[PDB]
């Protein structure tokens, strides 16, 4: 309950998930009080390493059920400065051109609109508790991906609502700047998730993560959700529109399969 | 008939507006063969400054018709090579905290999901009519926005679908290179549609217009259409995944307002 | 057709190699006056596919030689409206450890400082020769590379160059828009100029290329000069600060390798 | 707390300056080792609010102190596990039209180059101290600019060169990372280093910073160096090829002046 968070009050959804698990952790090991949400079976499901999380199922497919959790979720905390939007449909469909009209609208509608009627409602609940008022901050961080700028393949849906993500992050910082609310992006590049590292085990795939990859290895959740205690501390008061890029150098590489170690 | 297009199908969406009209003209006095399509009443009230063009009206909110104006469309030509994804609702709708689940949803479901409907049809058209296949290619063209990358106030759901599109682009390019399909985005800036340099006359709007944008103006139509054409033509052969910004040096300068002349 | 640069005065550097013989040859094919500017010995060892280029030796390395070839360049011309900044050191040294005093300095110097000094020669001579006045405007294009965003291996002062260079196009853009001058970058992916179809050949290279470009091969010259036309003609006039990516989607695209057809 | 960068060597360049001096102090604060370097008359004037810097004078236009300074640095710390390259010469010169040799190389030589030496001495140095092996890691961050993407009017051999250590910065990441060594930098915006409310007063520039910036204001450098502690610490393992960019929503935004607050 001392920590860098310490009296803050936060909603971290995907909860179950890794990020998500490793960001609730993060959180109420720095002393933040804690909802965590996920879909109910999921958190039926999840212990957490550390206590105090208020676990709150919440389907992001339910628009009603988003605007009740959390209001429900408001009123348990006291408030909210600190939203964590995580949940999220993962992976690939095959090539766009037999993508269907129903995956196409399961990535949009969980993983764009999801992440909007969430952030909607913590927005202005952030208001409502005070944000933007006698030096009042709060802080809405979205999960996104490498996908909200370049394209993995046969995943065209994924892909396309990242970049929607991005872009809502970035107008939500715009229009919630004179409110008091930082709204800021995590694009997490391939990270294991297994806990038995063997997210990325498949030959091919492995290979792949050793040439684009500059660190040449999978994250580890950890290593997303310490990106989430930074910025939501005050101490990131002047950083807002932003994306933290947490990838072993991915995006920030090319011919990597040529580099000594490698070729 | 003869022009850097020259014995080309290309369907051009959003064709009664600023940008598709400029496109549409610009296409057949290239030699391409078009097919116009917007709105109804909207194409009822185009006349093109060239002659020939193929108007089929496809509202973007109509699922089931944008796969019939598209086969309609593909009949028509004997095929398809170009396809200028243009279509949109454009503007704002008021701050993120206030923006109603109707206004998210139109921008998204005619924008984005419009977009995706009417390029899978028109790439799976090209397929069928050779793309890929004795060294033929086609050609797959989004209109962007600046707020694909960078947002606006005011306009949550448009940035976000903008953002949507984006990545769209970058998964079609990377799916559909196999299959001969070049994939582009075309982000405008401020673009005066007009005809009467009315656009951005209101007085706050103008002056922000001399500061952001390094031409001190907002674009014209045909300031757009020739990157269509450009794209389009066969010795753009190695650009896909791209975009091309046409914004008067808005997206490239920060502190415009301080530079001589302005200051 | 009439030539779409059409009584225009260019000047195009690094005019011996691929991209620079290919600008030279399609500059000269769309009705412009060209002096072509290279190393002295590479000048006398190159014969254009078109007649009429004049060319002036300039080693980029001499800043004398920089404002001299340029007064005499200008001087034959009566004027200048285009220029390509081309001229460049390729390649690599190894890791960034190892990079020697000597070979930061030649890159830096050659490729950055060269390319400044002849565009702030050029964007005077544009200046002095009426540009900003009466309608007239120019073009200053400098030739990038994937590099200018993104880092290959081993480069270090080649790719910090090419940073350079992204940002210095920008500057420009912004300083030279009220004097008429419109400066954008050309960033090309691998282009292969040996005319021999060798230069990617190398196993290794050759299954990078295959997996990190999304059309799975080097551009060729051509069709990175196309986009030097696009850029140079007055159709593009709200087209400023830019950069077009000529990069077969290589920049676009993570885990090319994964994609069907090549896992 | 312990803290959280307990037992680290570090080297702070830039250190008399506004974010340089926040920097050691939180280094400090957090329980790093910390080598202060920069000009020696600006050191001398400096005395920090945090006790236990190890004041190195150092002029990054001389290459020879450069290497001295550093070894001596590593000497005193008895290895390096941080390096942040903050040196750099601030401000603009004019139109790129009148920019001068003399001005063009003051920032290359000292901005560019001067972080390219720093760099190549303290990773060869980290290499030396067992960065790479035992699972032992090491840090360098550079500190660019919101003007390493952007260009700000009137700057252009600043902007050039914030460019330039842009791309180093990921050159370096890409080659270093087999070395243990994670490279990233760090993106200001208007950061106000007078202590005094006063650095961006004029009223013009108030004007612009009210309008182009998100959160309406400057930074303060503690808001920068709260990102230094936060990229050095060992949970940011994941981190490398990145920016953290710190503006206060300037680079996420277009028409900043047109928002309700401000139009
Ligand atoms: O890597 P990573 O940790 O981000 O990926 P992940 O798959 O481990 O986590 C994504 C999280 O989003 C959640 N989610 C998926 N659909 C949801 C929905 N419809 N409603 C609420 N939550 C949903 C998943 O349950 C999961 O816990
Ligand atoms: O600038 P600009 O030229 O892009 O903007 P614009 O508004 O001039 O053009 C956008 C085009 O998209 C069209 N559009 C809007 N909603 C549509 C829908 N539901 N179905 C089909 N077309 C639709 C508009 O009619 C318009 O012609
Ligand atoms: O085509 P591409 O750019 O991909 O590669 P490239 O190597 O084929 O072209 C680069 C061109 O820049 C020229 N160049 C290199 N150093 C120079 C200098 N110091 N002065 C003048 N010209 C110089 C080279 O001769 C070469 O012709
Ligand atoms: O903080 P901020 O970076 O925003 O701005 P700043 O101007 O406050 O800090 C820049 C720092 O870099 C230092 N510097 C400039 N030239 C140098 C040189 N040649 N050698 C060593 N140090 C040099 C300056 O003294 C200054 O302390």
């Amino acid at each position: 309950r001392p920590g860098r968070l310490a009296g803050k009050a936060a909603i971290v959804t995907g909860a179950a998930g890794g990020i998500g698990r490793a960001t609730v952790e993060a959180y109420l090991r720095e002393g933040a009080s804690v909802v965590a949400m996920d879909l109910a079976p999921r958190l039926a499901a999840t212990r957490y390493e550390e206590p105090g999380a208020i676990p709150i199922a919440c389907d992001l497919a339910d628009r009603a059920a988003i605007d009740a959790a959390m209001a429900d979720a408001v009123a348990r905390l006291g408030g909210l400065d600190i939203l964590v939007a995580g949940g999220a449909l993962k992976g690939g469909t095959g090539n766009f051109l037999d993508l269907s009209d129903a995956d196409w609208d399961r990535y949009v509608d969980v993983n764009m609109t999801g992440t909007f009627l969430t952030c909607r409602a913590g927005a202005r609940a952030m208001v409502a508790a005070g944000a933007g008022k006698d030096g009042r901050s709060a802080r809405i961080i979205t999960i996104g991906s490498v996908n909200s700028f370049m394209a993995e393949p046969e995943a065209a849906a994924y892909v396309a609502a990242k970049g929607g993500v991005a872009m809502l992050t970035r107008a939500m910082a715009v229009d919630l700047a004179r409110h008091g609310i930082l709204v800021n992006m995590i694009a997490p590049g391939p990270v294991d998730v297994t806990g038995n590292n063997t997210g990325y085990s498949e030959p091919r795939l492995a290979e792949q993560v050793l040439d684009e990859v500059a660190l040449g290895r999978p994250g580890l959740p950890e290593e997303v959700a310490t990106a989430a205690v930074f910025l939501a501390e005050d101490g990131s008061s002047f950083i807002t529109g932003s994306t933290i890029t947490i990838d072993g150098g991915l995006s920030a590489m090319i011919f990597g399969g040529m580099r000594e170690g490698r070729r």
